[PDB]
């Protein structure tokens, strides 16, 4: 297991635009294309992220190359936040990867805003951090997915993804 096999099985593989859980335009494994209601601006970023006319279809190669752009995105996205960097670099390698699935998920800026969560990760209050964790919009929209990514910060082990 690693960070790209936890967030394939997070986020699966469709290779034609479809709605993610908050109903906005995606493709590939949890690439986010735009927040617009409309599927002609989602199509126009789509060309415009894979550099041809697609009209809404993509290849796996395709899917896997915005996938690893995206990831690399999300690791410099914590190295760059004055919040995030000093608790990402407090953890362990599998705590870590549960970090970047976070900020894949929601943004820098978004999981920069769990302050109390990221605190107790700092100072290893695993259950105490996994509590405070649950206690969020992430949690209650998508509980199966953010129960993995907490057992995950919990346990520091891959035990929610085997």
């Amino acid at each position: 297991m690693n960070i790209f096999e936890m967030l394939r099985i997070d986020e699966g593989l469709r290779l034609k635009i479809y709605k993610d859980t908050e109903g906005y335009y995606t493709i590939g494994i949890g690439h986010l294309l735009t927040k617009s209601p409309s599927l002609n601006a989602a199509k126009s970023e789509l060309d415009k992220a894979i550099g041809r006319n697609t009209n809404g279809v993509i290849t796996k190669d395709e899917a896997e190359k915005l996938f690893n752009q995206d990831v690399d995105a999300a690791v410099r996205g914590i190295l760059r936040n004055a919040k995030l960097k000093p608790v990402y670099d407090s953890l362990d390698a599998v705590r870590r990867a549960a970090l970047i699935n976070m900020v894949f998920q929601m943004g820098e800026t978004g999981v920069a805003g769990f302050t109390n969560s990221l605190r107790m990760l700092q100072q290893k209050r695993w259950d105490e951090a996994a509590v405070n964790l649950a206690k969020s919009r992430w949690y209650n929209q998508t509980p199966n997915r953010a129960k993995r990514v907490i057992t995950t910060f919990r346990t520091g082990t891959w035990d929610a993804y085997k």
